[PDB]
């Protein structure tokens, strides 16, 4: 499961250090709770963490936190020799409050900082991070092989020929606009450099915007593309869009893409960071492919298909440190139809879900690796929670296949009751789609594995659900947390290390009916039921 990625992560807590390990802790609002693996290494200015390089690499991304209000640098050594550049570390993009979200606490403590090494280290080499001028809590480091900067394709129109400033001083918005107009049906080239784009660009259609690689062609914008419609055939490729967003303003489109890329479009090879939402997509995006991107450090969702999406594929992306659902489909206005989230890797959404499907028709969630979620969500949520109107509830077949969910689920502070790793939630209406949950690996869940709930207390049925094939290991409470009326069939679910019981079956509200668990065969390790519905299984 997960994205096919040209990098390998090494947890700081698995490296050799003179600092202090923090965690594990799942408690909402703690520094350790937002760390990958629930653990990190605090480095005083004393102290270093020495990583053994896991693979050939020439680039480094580090997830870290520094105290709010402070900033500094983190030195890098390779084989005991100090590199001549350091990582910039700051709290500027961290420590986000969302008081309007009930139950949310201050969050978003970490950030990601990157550096080309100027060297190509190899497996067995040592990369050491040394704190010098600020206390740095290091979570995890990614070791990547980044290709050399690509050359300009023949016939493309360079933004610098239209007046763009690759030193990042002047505003390049008009130059990009002029290049797009001059390269209709063709390619706009973004040479290596830093480009300030106050933005937004609109009328982006019939054009490829291509950089030399997301480590070389860097756009600095907090409002890059914003348009309600487009003729489509837009291809965004191989550049970075890095904003300066430090808060979540729901009414402000402080996003990389806001609106419509039109039909037949694609987004690939991008590095998207320090925005509110990476891609807030509405309207016509038929057949859009969003693939092989990194979306890091966003104060809200990584990507949301907010209605009308048709045959959109989001695949092979890496998402870390989103401020809400990392990937979401919200079928307002018109159903998202035949869309798929496939083979993505998601870690540490600060609140809410790894993947959330709210309504929609014939949706696939396949092959994703989702780790370390927090209060207010699940690893995967398949949901009829509407939030607003006009909403289109789940319809057709929802295919949830081949996903791996690691340390997902959390106590919701609004109930003091937990959300499970994977939930089906008949929040505002009964499940009228078929929901097929197959070949799921659920590992080290702090609470329950599978949850079936009508989360608003309205008593709508969770039904038409089949769970077929699962490897469930080290579940804190129950394999099945059944709190909605309805029915589901379970086959081929193998559980080990279940903390409390196989099944908790206690539907609410009283008066809304029973939930029938059908044992379809092949199940093992969870053949017990929690005896007392008036109590809660504890981890
Ligand atoms: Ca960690």
């Amino acid at each position: 499961a997960g994205a096919d990625l040209p990098f390998t992560s090494v947890e700081a807590e698995s490296a050799t250090t003179t600092g202090t390990k923090i965690g594990p802790d799942y408690t909402q609002g703690t520094l350790a709770s937002e760390a990958s693996g629930r653990q990190a290494v605090r480095l005083d200015a004393g102290q270093r963490v020495e990583f053994t390089v896991p693979r050939a690499a020439n680039a480094l991304t580090v997830a870290y936190s520094v105290p709010d209000g402070q900033s500094g640098t983190l030195d890098v050594y390779v084989n005991g020799t100090k590199l001549d550049r350091s990582l910039t570390v700051t709290s500027k993009y961290s420590y986000v409050d969302t008081g309007w979200i009930p139950g949310a606490k201050t969050h978003h403590f970490y950030d990601n900082t990157r550096l080309l090494l100027g060297r190509d280290v190899q497996a067995g080499d040592t990369v050491t991070l040394q704190a010098t001028n600020v206390q740095v809590t290091v979570d995890v480091a990614d070791f990547e092989q980044v290709s050399a900067a690509a050359g300009q394709p023949a016939g493309s129109v360079s933004v610098t020929d239209k007046g763009a400033d690759p030193t990042g001083q002047g505003d390049s918005t008009q130059a990009f606009r002029d290049a797009i107009a001059a390269a209709q049906g063709g390619v706009v080239w973004i040479p290596p450099g830093d480009y300030r784009i106050t933005g937004p660009l609109s009328g982006v259609q019939n054009v490829t915007l291509q950089g030399a690689g997301s480590w070389y062609s860097v756009v600095h914008s907090s409002h890059f593309i914003d348009q309600t419609d487009s003729a489509g055939h837009v291809h965004l490729k191989d550049f970075a869009v890095i904003g300066e967003v430090t808060e979540r303003v729901d009414s402000s489109p402080d996003n990389f893409v806001n609106g419509s890329l039109g039909p037949g479009s694609s987004v690939s090879g991008m590095w998207i960071q320090h925005v509110k939402v990476g891609l807030w997509l509405t309207g016509t995006n038929d057949d859009l492919v969003v693939e092989n991107n990194r979306i890091l450090d966003t104060t809200a969702d990584g990507l949301n298909l907010n209605g009308t999406a048709k045959n959109v594929t989001v695949r092979d992306n890496f998402l870390r440190n989103q401020g809400d659902d990392a990937l979401a489909m919200w079928s307002l206005y018109a159903p998202d139809t035949d869309c798929r989230f496939e083979n993505n890797t998601i870690t540490q959404p600060n609140l809410a879900n790894g993947i959330a499907i709210y309504g929609g028709t014939d949706i696939t969630v396949k092959g994703n690796l989702i780790s370390d979620t927090n209060a207010l969500g699940s690893g995967i949520a398949i949901s009829n929670q509407k939030f607003a109107e006009p909403f289109h509830p789940l319809a057709g077949t929802i295919t949830v296949d081949g996903n791996t969910l690691v340390r997902t689920g959390a106590i919701n502070p609004n109930w003091n009751h937990p959300m499970g790793a994977l939930r089906v939630d008949s929040y505002d209406s009964a499940i009228e789609a078929r929901v097929d949950i197959t070949d799921t690996t659920i590992t080290d869940s702090p609470y329950s594995a599978f949850e079936f709930v009508s989360g608003g207390g309205q008593g709508h049925a969770v039904k038409n659900v089949t769970v077929d094939g699962a490897a469930v290991k080290n579940t804190g409470t129950v394999v099945v947390q059944a709190e909605a009326p309805g029915e589901a069939t379970f086959r081929n679910v193998t559980a080990t290390g279940t903390g409390a019981a196989g099944i908790y079956n206690c539907p609410f509200p009283s008066g809304s009916g029973t939930f029938t668990v059908t044992d379809g065969g092949g199940n093992s390790g969870w053949d017990t039921t929690w005896s007392d519905c008036s109590t809660w299984p504890q981890p």
